């Protein structure tokens, strides 16, 4: 029992973190095989960031201007190229610690772990979700760029995120490992609007299922509702619409607890309409939406 | 910016996790040098746990009855001994992945990361605190015993906790790496009372400092208070008494924000007396007490 915001063990990713310096800018790189991946804004000076022309800035850079250091050892850069918003620096040495890996572009509402890094050294690991507005509520300071988000399936690391930016509002923006930003964000120091941050309904419900499994059942009522009735309430409270796919995905949680998905929907409807009345659910005084049904199942079954 | 419950990177500890089987019981072990540390209740059958006599149960066990498996390789057990509530199994091979390490007994209110494991394989990592009642609010399932809690100082892992038990209330009890339980708990399947779980006041204040640093400043008022006036309010709300040592420890946070510790105390006093009024602080609708002043400083400075 117990429910915590749990991250994947970071060992496989720690073995991939390197430092990338270009000019006066230092950030993190991801070394997999003989390629180091990093945000392309490593080639920018703080003056360039207002309106960078990355192709022109990159023309002035050669392989020897990219300093890549793995631990205390310097890697030799034999090639460099830009793929969307990431640079791929080909090095002469394959990372001996390269785990089995994939690059995946995740959907909003999906969760992943971040290994926050500074100067190629890992400082911490935390779990977060890709928000419906394509931002992440991370914890990143100066030099954290290049830090990655990932999931692990037994021994295969699916890298899904690379940190690039912090918006004026303190939320974070980044790309997948092919350099495509999640959202409408661009790697420019300009006024960028995040958009409405809605609540991931299927995740709140999965967390209500974990709460029931964990003995916290005060919020369960004698009511049911329909997908349409529920979604009328969900829209008013800036919650994502619940679809039949979400209901299907909650099936194992519904089967384990014996609580039909629509019955749990009615409990959530009353929690939204009446608030928590000073009470807590799983030690929280608000509805948590950064646990997918896969995360709840995993944390309540023991998958290593 | 951003504030998250951040754990230490778990790589150094993942390299130490092994599986320990004795009879029909399998749990996790910590392999450091040529010794595997594990809960002594690995020698108990589910019938023995009502009132085990560990010395007598241990007499019936020989080195060959302890199956230790590191990955898919079996380790040879050449010695076994009991130290308080832990078994120390001497193996013929030193762990090649042994990091620099120490064994430390932590104080209540101190935080640490847990690498939750099952069958010697790491499944997740999360951050928690040793509660003032010497329990931990973990997330552990069947087979999680032997999972460890640690802190990292650059390259030195200080192991502080080994998981042993789940109380009937769902909170967790365990020992330091010398086998001494934190609290009055005993490794027996018996009715054990946890005690009053008070709030770690110095940690709530450190988190209020992180909130101010992170732009969440609504709760700051025009008032101050005294250590004695504050503690009168703290006692009523089951908060730990704040001492001059706690005030000293908050010094760097007070210096960085320009807010005197007693002024922050008055803000917390009003938050306790009036509640949050439906508002949030760092994305939470309750006062968080599992971030020490060292954690807040570390997460707001970038220590790797
Ligand atoms: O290192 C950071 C940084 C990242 C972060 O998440 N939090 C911080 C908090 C305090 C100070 C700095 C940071 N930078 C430099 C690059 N950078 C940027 C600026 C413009 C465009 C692009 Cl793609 C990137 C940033 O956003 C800011
Ligand atoms: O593996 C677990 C377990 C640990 C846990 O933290 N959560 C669980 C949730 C569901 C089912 C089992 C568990 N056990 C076996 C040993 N055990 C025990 C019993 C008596 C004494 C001693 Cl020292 C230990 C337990 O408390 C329970």
């Amino acid at each position: 029992s117990g429910f915590r915001k749990m991250a994947f063990p970071s060992g496989k990713v720690e073995g991939c973190m390197v430092q990338v310096t270009c000019g006066t800018t230092t950030l993190n790189g991801l070394w997999l095989d003989d390629v180091v991946y990093c945000p392309r804004h490593v080639i920018c000076t703080s003056e360039d960031m207002l309106n960078p022309n990355y192709e022109d800035l990159l023309i002035r850079k050669s392989n020897h201007n990219f300093l890549v250091q793995a631990g205390n050892v310097q890697l030799r850069v034999i090639g460099h190229s830009m793929q969307n918003c990431v640079l791929k620096l080909k090095v002469d040495t394959a990372n001996p610690k390269t785990p089995k890996y994939k690059f995946v572009r995740i959907q909003p509402g999906q969760t992943f772990s971040v290994l926050a890094c500074y100067n190629g050294s890992p400082s911490g690991v935390y779990q977060c979700a890709m928000r419906p507005n394509f931002t992440i509520k991370g914890s990143f300071l100066n030099g954290s760029c290049g830090s990655v988000g990932f999931n692990i399936d037994y021994d295969c690391v699916s890298f899904c995120y690379m940190h690039h930016m912090e918006l004026p509002t303190g939320v974070h923006a980044g790309t997948d490992l092919e350099g495509n930003f999640y959202g409408p964000f661009v790697d420019r120091q300009t006024a960028q609007a995040a958009g409405t941050d809605t609540t991931i309904t299927v995740n709140v419900l999965a967390w209500l299922y974990a709460a029931v499994i964990n003995g916290d059942r005060w919020f369960l009522n004698r009511f049911t509702t329909t997908l349409n009735d529920f979604n009328l309430v969900a829209m008013k409270y800036n919650y994502e619409p619940l679809t039949q796919d979400h209901v299907d995905i909650l099936g194992p949680l519904s089967a384990q607890t014996g609580i039909a998905v629509l019955d749990m929907c009615a409990s959530l409807k009353e929690l939204l309409q009446n608030g928590m009345n000073g009470r807590t659910i799983l030690g929280s005084a608000l509805l948590e939406d950064e646990f997918t049904p896969f995360d709840v199942v995993r944390q309540c079954s023991g998958v290593t």
